[PDB]
């Protein structure tokens, strides 16, 4: 039942039994097997993959290859038959804030990346692609219906390669396809950091002893700094204003300035990096660069792990928080630190979550300015309405009192992504985050909807009036129906998305499962945990969870008036107080009087 060794793209370097923070990579957090969590290895698999073949071709390939006796639905098809909708009214969450969205993203970014297979660079492999929309090997193009809008505007395609694999990325061909993680599965703040010892270092300021991050030396924020710039020329976020030329951001994790709200997260991030680095020199002057880098790092993750176990799971996880999370235990060793490949795909639950466009407040939470509000498909790699129009402050307060979007059975995903998404090298304002997650299960080779209801222990369908039932919803069962033949079918995906959402969670119970499981296992897995004895000091520990996001906002912008709870619903005057009542993270439990 086998495969027991193939362990290729990766250095062999072996470990360190103290080195008393993570390491870069991750490796080294499991004793008995190093690997086990490590960036750039091999998502897990909880099931057997589902392909064509058996092997890599994703069901949806050839023709004539029924996947039971059926064949499946283009992405597309799916995506614009069910997926979109056309008013933006009554679509906001009343009850999260657009941080709510905004932190899952973040911690999205910390534990998965699955990126795009690179197999060559100076190839028609791109051309072949796009231009001409022709399938094959790494170019599985995500193809319209007819009755398609695209069809008289943009053309017969979008752009869709396949996902990085294992061993080599030259060609497989014995056993399983395995895509690859290049992140660590671990919440420790790779994202802020990096994931490959090269890279975490260049976020590093080595000129100098103190232990902070590199800070933009083109520009400021007020007195704040602002993420190191990138260097690659291709820069997106030089692509839309080709005037502007403000480039993307540099950080721990690649997809930073995805969008200006994320880059604006990422942003809050190093300076709490930094200003943790002030704080200990001044306490400790003894200790040197390293010590305040890593005992920065140190803290921060903690505090990443913190706000999303304390403060973002319970509220996504709802009335399902208890039965997979139970509390903390301590460190079993034998769980698994490996983000399973399902997750990826499970957690992006949150792309029902972005609304249509972001605002910039003022000190009083109104209109900063004439052009506010503005489409969320202006803010894709949009780094320059950052530093040439007014700081994060602006963006952090829209961050603070505007809502997210609300996953709506019949209002899935906003038009800013769904017809109107940018990407990297393509261009037009013009793809589908919809599509492209469908298109994706199917690379990822991944197993229905109901193998993942199997899984889950929940009961699975396979009739309409099943469908409908488990849904509670009877057209999208029957569009579901008319598009797959049987739920068997059903991209985990939409098929997840799909379901009513639990008791004050906002995912369903197909999904609470899949997300409860991952969560429980990367903290129970995980050996520098914070809560894990030994690993923090008694003091150090009651300091910590005193930390709030609301608190990381005042340490870290002149924002002056702050919600007690961050991530639930908050109107200004009102649930707004100043930030002097609130709780600071006192940083004398970490004082070496080694004299
Ligand atoms: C405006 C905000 C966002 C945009 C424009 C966006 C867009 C995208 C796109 C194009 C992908 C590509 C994945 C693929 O091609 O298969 C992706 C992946 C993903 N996003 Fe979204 N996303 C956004 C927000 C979020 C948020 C707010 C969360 C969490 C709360 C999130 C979690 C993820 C995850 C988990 C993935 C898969 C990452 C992996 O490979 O491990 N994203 N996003
Ligand atoms: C890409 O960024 C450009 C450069 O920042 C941007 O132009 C700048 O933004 C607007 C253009 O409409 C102007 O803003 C306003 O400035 C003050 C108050 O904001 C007003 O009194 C002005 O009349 C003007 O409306 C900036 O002056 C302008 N700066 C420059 C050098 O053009 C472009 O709009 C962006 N281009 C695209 C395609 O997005
Ligand atoms: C909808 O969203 C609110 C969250 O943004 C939600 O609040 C949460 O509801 C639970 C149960 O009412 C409360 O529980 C917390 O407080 C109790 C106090 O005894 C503590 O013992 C627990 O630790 C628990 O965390 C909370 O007040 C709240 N949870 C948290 C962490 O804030 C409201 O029901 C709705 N909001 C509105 C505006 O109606
Ligand atoms: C590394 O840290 C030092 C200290 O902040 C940076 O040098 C400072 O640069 C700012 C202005 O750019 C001024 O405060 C001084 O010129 C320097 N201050 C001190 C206290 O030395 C150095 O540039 C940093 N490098 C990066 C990329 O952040
Ligand atoms: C450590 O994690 C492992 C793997 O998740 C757990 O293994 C369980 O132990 C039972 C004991 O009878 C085995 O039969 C099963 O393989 C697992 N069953 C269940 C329900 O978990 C184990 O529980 C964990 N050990 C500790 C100390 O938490
Ligand atoms: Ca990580």
């Amino acid at each position: 039942s086998w495969e027991v060794g193939c362990g290729a793209p990766v250095p062999l370097v072996k470990c360190d039994e103290n080195s008393p923070y993570r390491t870069i990579t991750g490796d080294c957090n499991n004793r008995r097997s190093p690997a086990l969590g490590a960036a750039n290895r091999a998502l897990a698999r909880w099931l057997p993959a589902e392909y064509e073949d058996g092997l890599a071709l994703p069901f949806g390939w050839t023709q004539r290859k029924t996947r039971n006796g059926f064949r499946v639905p283009l992405a597309r098809e799916v995506s614009n038959k069910i997926v979109g909708y056309l008013d933006e009214e009554g679509v906001l969450d009343q009850n999260r804030s657009l941080l709510f969205m905004q932190w899952g993203q973040i911690v999205d970014h910390d534990l998965d990346f699955a990126p795009e297979t690179e197999l060559g660079s100076n190839e028609h492999s791109k051309t072949q692609c796009e231009e001409y929309c022709i399938q094959g090997d790494n170019c599985f193009p995500i193809m319209f219906p007819k009755n398609d809008p695209k069809l008289k505007t943009q053309g017969k395609c979008m752009p869709f390669f396949r996902a990085g694999f294992v061993c080599p990325t030259p060609p497989y061909q014995s056993l399983a396809r395995e895509q690859i993680n290049a992140v660590t599965s671990f919440l420790d703040a790779s994202l802020v950091y990096g994931s490959e010892p090269s890279l975490a270092s260049r976020l590093r300021n080595l000129s100098s002893p103190l232990g902070l991050m590199a800070v933009n030396q083109e520009a400021w924020d007020h007195g704040l700094a602002y993420l190191p710039f990138n260097n690659k020329k291709p820069s997106p976020c030089e692509f839309i204003n080709t005037t502007a030329r403000v480039p993307c951001f540099l950080a721990g994790d690649f997809r930073a300035s995805e969008q200006i709200l994320l880059a604006t997260a990422h942003t809050l991030l190093l300076r709490e990096h930094n200003r943790l680095a002030r704080e200990l020199k001044k306490l400790n002057p003894h200790w040197n660069g390293e010590k305040l880098y890593q005992e920065a790092r140190k803290i921060l993750g903690a505090f990443i792990q913190i706000i999303t176990f304390r403060d973002y799971l319970p509220i996504v996880l709802g009335s399902e928080m208890q039965k997979w999370i139970p509390p903390y235990q301590g460190y079993n060793n034998s769980v698994d630190p490996r983000i399973s490949n399902v997750f990826t795909f499970a957690f992006r639950f949150g792309h029902m979550e972005v609304p249509s466009t972001v605002s910039r407040l003022d000190e009083n939470y109104q209109p900063w300015g004439p052009e506010a509000e503005l489409p969320l498909h202006t803010l894709f790699f949009n780094t320059w309405r950052i530093i040439k129009d007014g700081g994060i402050d602006p963006l952090v307060r829209g961050l603070l009192a505007k809502k997210s979007k609300l996953m709506n059975q019949d209002k899935m995903v906003t038009s800013e992504l769904r017809n109107k998404l940018f990407q990297p090298t393509h261009k037009i304002h013009g793809f589908d985050l919809a599509a492209i997650n469908l298109q994706r299960c199917r690379d990822h080779g991944m197993p229905g909807y109901n193998s993942w209801r199997g899984f889950c222990g929940l009961s699975q369908p396979k009739t309409l009036k099943g469908l409908q039932t488990v849904l509670k919803n009877k057209i999208l069962a029957k569009k579901l129906m008319d598009l797959y033949k049987t739920p068997d079918n059903i991209d985990i995906w939409i098929g997840g998305n799909a379901e009513p959402m639990v008791e004050r969670g906002r995912v369903g119970p197909l999904l609470a499962c899949l997300l409860g499981r991952q969560f429980q296992q990367i903290r129970d897995g995980d050996r520098f945990w914070w809560e894990n004895p030994g690993v923090f000091t008694e003091k150090q520990r009651d300091s910590l969870q005193k930390v709030s996001f609301s608190r990381l906002i005042c340490d870290n912008t002149h924002i002056t008036k702050v919600p007690l709870h961050a991530f639930q619903a908050n109107n200004y005057p009102h649930d707004f107080v100043d930030c002097s009542t609130v709780d600071k993270l006192d940083l004398s439990p970490w004082a070496s009087r080694e004299n």
